């Protein structure tokens, strides 16, 4: 079976649809997401039309292998979608209706400089290539766009489904390619983080300050160095739920942050030792009174700078 | 071939079942379980029908490719059912008995605000889209809707199988959409989680309270920071078995209330020795013996009132 | 094809075998654990019967598609086993002799109260669902039940694989199914388990118990406390080898044990510490004198208990 | 269909090209990543060739049953790669031109000498084994080889994508085998391990040094010990995320230097210690202002001997 | 189609090769190694014999769905193998020459007693099921058996592929079988166990032994049982990447024997410290300075010792 026949030089126009059913395993690390979804294709043969009268029936069914059905792929697919055609209607005047229910594993980039307080656009890209016969063009048919009120994606609120109505018409290894931009905006739930991550983090930094009123070496080297640790273990498991990245993260500017505060904190700590074994307390007690107001005013201010410069 | 015609306006009824055989790998942060059942069909095919006397047979049995199957679908799968056809019995009132054994990685999200002593309703969709020709209803058979008594679910206790008989009938792009709701009534099996992770983390915590049987600022420090980093590893431990939720669970609840415990705990043995130093121990005694009355029984009050909130 | 037509109202009797070829890959945590074997067939079709002589050959070899061959399930499998036929040999009575190799993820349940000293009986469940021209009745043939010499399964003692004769006939959805069990006993090789996790748990315990020898408070907590966190890194250890569990094991009660010495044994510090403040250093010695035995005799006639109520 | 019949003793040559469309999940540990691309394949075959004017059409368009097609794999795949014919056209002159469209698990091996400032030339073997009739050479269409502009490989620059024109004919089982190289440059984005790994390393370990400016035995080995932890647990976070290599990397061979560093850290503790027992703190108070000096300049020298060495 | 009819009462030799292309994934907790081979096979079929002259071809080369081909599976697979018929070549005397291209997942046990300086002989065998016409038996042609030079596999030494040119005839189910092996040694890449995990453990144990230079309890504690807790560690990291086995492996001798140190050594610390208080420092001080020559004398004989054993 060959395309339809052009009528003038005007190129095939495909109005397509997605309609999300189902939404699921966003993976941060490998920025892929399964969607499982409606694909709906229209398009015009006119070898295909019929009298309603001469046939009797309104419309008629056809089956995949018995008509002409455009080549559409996604672009950033991992594998060929996995497919299943629902129905096929042709029209008297030959507009052909398509309709089938695929799922893929969409492999779609995201941008983690404000994690955990981050909002992506996960993007299917849509594309035919034309044949030597005719050109094919794809187009939105926008009654045929959607998604399920039940769609749900754990850890995130799903804000909106639409498409780019205008193709991306290029050439490929000389042939016309017409990509199609379907868009579903999201944006994390960071409660979780909160009382997981940044109230714990915190809690055993102001911990460590705790030194800052204590003339005990042994006592605050035990304070400053086991907090390190566990800020070590917060900062190992941060990095596990997130891909390598050649750009600093909210939260990784934070932690990192957090290691000079404690790094300062250990040098606070050795300079009052050394000076209090010197017979020198006074000047050490100096330094561990600024210490005290200096290490929270100086963590709230760099907070407020780096926020700033994230938001 | 072409669905069953109608004899007046009426729509096509699919009388459905499912009895499930095997049940396993319910995935909490995936909010997936997969599923082995028998799914049974029933609808009435005029065309199919025939003479017991004239035929000689009581039933007809039928290849899927030889008569009209409806397309039945489920809604909440990943990728289409692994099905394979156990039989197909025409009676010679054209009344088709199908049967299928399947096997699917369902999709239904769970509420974990009760976790571990939460329990959940699995959901099995199934649906079937209208054609052109006619409308497709969907119906329980009750007789065919049921579970094996071997039938297990590690770490749960399997309550129910039951399907709500009537079904959701919309439209979805311009077409009827017959929805069938199968509910799977599962219960956590909280055991476990009481030597493992709730005695332990209580454990911990009394251990640190020893502190204020305790004059020894330094012991003290190792006291608190030690059993603060214990509960740490529990938080981190239960947060790898959990999915990231826009809400409190039960067990979060409680571990978030224990680290503001163990703050307080090391502000008392802060202030102990402060006044100490400041040759004030009566005021720093008076602190020290209203702190072993003030930690359990603030402690139990709080469980008592987020007990109350949870359940 | 239909099936073969019985001579009086007899059910029509499948013979059947499993030959272990390769074992692998038991699941503790998922209870799930793989097979590839021979899977052998019989049955009677008289329409399949010739003459020796007549014919010349001793035995017909039919392609499955053929002749009616019965479809044969197993009960408690994650999905379809993937099977290839091998042969198919009629002899001149009508006497079917089939024969499939396949590999299934089979779902059976363990028992986990005596880990790691358990033993487990592992199930295959054969099954026919009988149609309505004939019921189909399974039996077992003890010549083509068996297992290779070189079967392994890492971490276990394959003891011996055998086949309940007597089939659970039963109705499932008002027709007879004809339930075969197939048993698969193993028991645990429990060596490793002594020097990675019994003795290395056992020596800090006895680390812990140092401090019944020292009067150094200080020294005494630190002693207790890191003790006290190996073992949290030996139970978190233990417990992600094994599912979630609605009874106690015998190692998770062990596990569970170990952490009230642990906690009685900050108690006596506290205590003797207490008093050696309180200048009662006398009471305080006759505290820990004891000590030095109670603990150890406590722990040994505790351990009698729990191996006495668990084999 | 037999290939096409040579004129001369003249080998055919099938001219390819490589397109990427998608390259994603290299896994460092496995040497293993997934590509989605275009496969071009042209080739003349004189018995497909036709006259414009007479058959009317300028292309025929053929589908892969109908015609020789020659038997292209991938050297270095998993398993044989997914694909889905595109299009087959055939010019008048017989020049048959076939596009497919294919995804596949390439195993490259990697070099990690230089990690994470390494840089890596991943490969993909197209080959093609001669027949018996004729012999079958490979060629690149250098139009026909390329990339996405979107292709992103997450923690990765991707540099080039390129072909080795001249393929490696070689007999392999006594027949022709003609082999070409398709090599994908890549640079890893070295960013994260700075703040990540390399910083928080370096911290802990200038931490131990504050132990050169103490006279507390006590809180001297707490800050060596407990760093040290730290630094272990830093080694196995860097060789989770690494295979097991036969040669040193850059980052193993820093990690492993800085071993013994800590180790002559704890002698330089110990002696200091003994030395202040045995009532010589002159000596030791030598040893240590000394240790001051010699540890930086030691570390500082032994990582530019290093990084001479490595790069 | 039949098997080939044998002249005399001669059994039917199907000659064999494996050319090794892909190996790679060698999972040591699984016993499990995963190829990607050529299957070479060849047998003669009077049948399919024919004139070179009359016919005018050397060579027929037939589709495997016109000719007779031997069932040839694999023993010791997961599944069955995923394979592609390459060629089909029958010589004028009706030798036909079979090539496929195929992948597996081998399952084969490895001996863990040297590790991580051990060797393994990994075991691929080739089976042929006898049919009721005739007897097949397997063959080596040795010109056909080999592996790429490129075949690399990750942490492993290829040593050689070799063939036991024997087959293995014995009956299995009343039908004779006929087995052979292909074995590939290899031998473990044991350098990166010396700077990630040998070492390391030495330097803590090393660590651990300067409390025999010390006389300050509080310091000796910390610096034994921390060392303890890191040697824990490395442990358990060693404990994951290999299975669990029942006999003692190498370096499973070397972690469980120095946890005995340790131990030896925490009563050498609470022994001198009880002996101080007693007032007896002179005891103490030739148990600490036995220790100091007795702990690495007793360690270096008993490592020869173990050494000798396991080599
Ligand atoms: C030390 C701890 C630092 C915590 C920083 C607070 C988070 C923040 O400031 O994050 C900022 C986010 C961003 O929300 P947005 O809509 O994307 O901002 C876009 C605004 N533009 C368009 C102007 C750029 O606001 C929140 O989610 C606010 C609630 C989180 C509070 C958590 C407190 C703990
Ligand atoms: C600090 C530790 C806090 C532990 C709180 C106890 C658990 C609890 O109170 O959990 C509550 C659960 C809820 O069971 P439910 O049937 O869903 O209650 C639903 C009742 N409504 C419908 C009225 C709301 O009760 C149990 O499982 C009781 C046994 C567990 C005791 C474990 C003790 C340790
Ligand atoms: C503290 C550490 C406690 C260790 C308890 C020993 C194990 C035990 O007592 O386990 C008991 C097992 C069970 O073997 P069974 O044949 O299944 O007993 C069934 C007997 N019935 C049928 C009468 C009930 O015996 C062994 O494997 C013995 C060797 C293991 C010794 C390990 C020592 C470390
Ligand atoms: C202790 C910490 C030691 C850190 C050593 C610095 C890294 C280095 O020296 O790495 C070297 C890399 C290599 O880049 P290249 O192009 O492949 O070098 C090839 C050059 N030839 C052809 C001459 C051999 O340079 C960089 O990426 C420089 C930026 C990283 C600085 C990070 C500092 C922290
Ligand atoms: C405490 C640390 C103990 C380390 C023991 C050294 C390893 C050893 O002795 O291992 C022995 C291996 C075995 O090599 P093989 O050829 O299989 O010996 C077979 C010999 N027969 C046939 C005679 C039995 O030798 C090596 O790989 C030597 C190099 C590794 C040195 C690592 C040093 C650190
Ligand atoms: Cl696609
Ligand atoms: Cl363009
Ligand atoms: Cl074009
Ligand atoms: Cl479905
Ligand atoms: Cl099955
Ligand atoms: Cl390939
Ligand atoms: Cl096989
Ligand atoms: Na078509
Ligand atoms: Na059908
Ligand atoms: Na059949
Ligand atoms: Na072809
Ligand atoms: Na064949
Ligand atoms: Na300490």
């Amino acid at each position: 079976v060959s395309p339809p026949p052009p009528i003038a030089d005007e190129p095939l126009t495909v109005n397509t649809g997605i309609y999300l059913i189902e939404c699921y395993s966003l993976d941060d690390k490998a920025e892929t997401f399964k969607v499982n979804a409606f694909l709906s294709l229209s398009w015009k043969d006119r070898r295909l039309a019929f009298d309603p009268v001469r046939s009797g029936v309104r419309v008629k069914t056809y089956e995949p292998e018995a008509i002409w059905i455009p080549e559409i792929r996604f672009v950033n697919v991992a594998n060929a979608r996995d497919a299943d055609v629902v129905d096929i209607s042709v029209s008297p005047d030959g507009t052909v209706q398509y309709l089938e229910r695929f799922s893929a594993r969409v492999l779609s980039p995201l941008d983690f400089r404000r994690y955990p307080f981050d909002s992506q656009t996960l993007h299917i890209y849509l594309i035919v290539r034309s044949v030597d016969t005719r050109n094919i063009v794809l187009a939105v048919d926008l009654e045929k766009v959607g998604k399920n009120d039940d769609v749900f994606l754990t850890g995130w609120d799903i804000e909106s489904f639409t498409a780019v109505v205008k193709p991306a018409n290029f050439a490929l290894e000389d042939r016309l390619e017409s990509k199609l931009d379907y868009q579903l905006r999201i944006s994390r739930q960071y409660f979780s983080y909160i009382p997981n991550i940044i109230l714990p983090m915190l809690f055993i930094l102001f911990i460590s300050w705790t030194a800052f009123w204590s003339t005990s070496y042994e006592a605050n080297v035990t304070l400053v160095v086991s907090t390190l640790i566990a800020h070590i273990a917060f900062n190992i498991l941060v990095e596990t739920n997130l891909p390598k990245t050649p750009y600093m993260t909210y939260t990784g500017a934070i932690i990192f942050m957090i290691y000079l505060f404690y790094f300062v904190a250990v040098i606070e700590v050795t300079v009052q030792h050394y000076l209090k074994v010197e017979s020198q307390p006074a000047r050490a007690a100096s330094i561990t009174r600024a210490s005290r107001i200096a290490f929270p005013v100086v963590f709230l201010l760099a907070n407020i700078i780096l926020a700033f410069l994230f938001f």
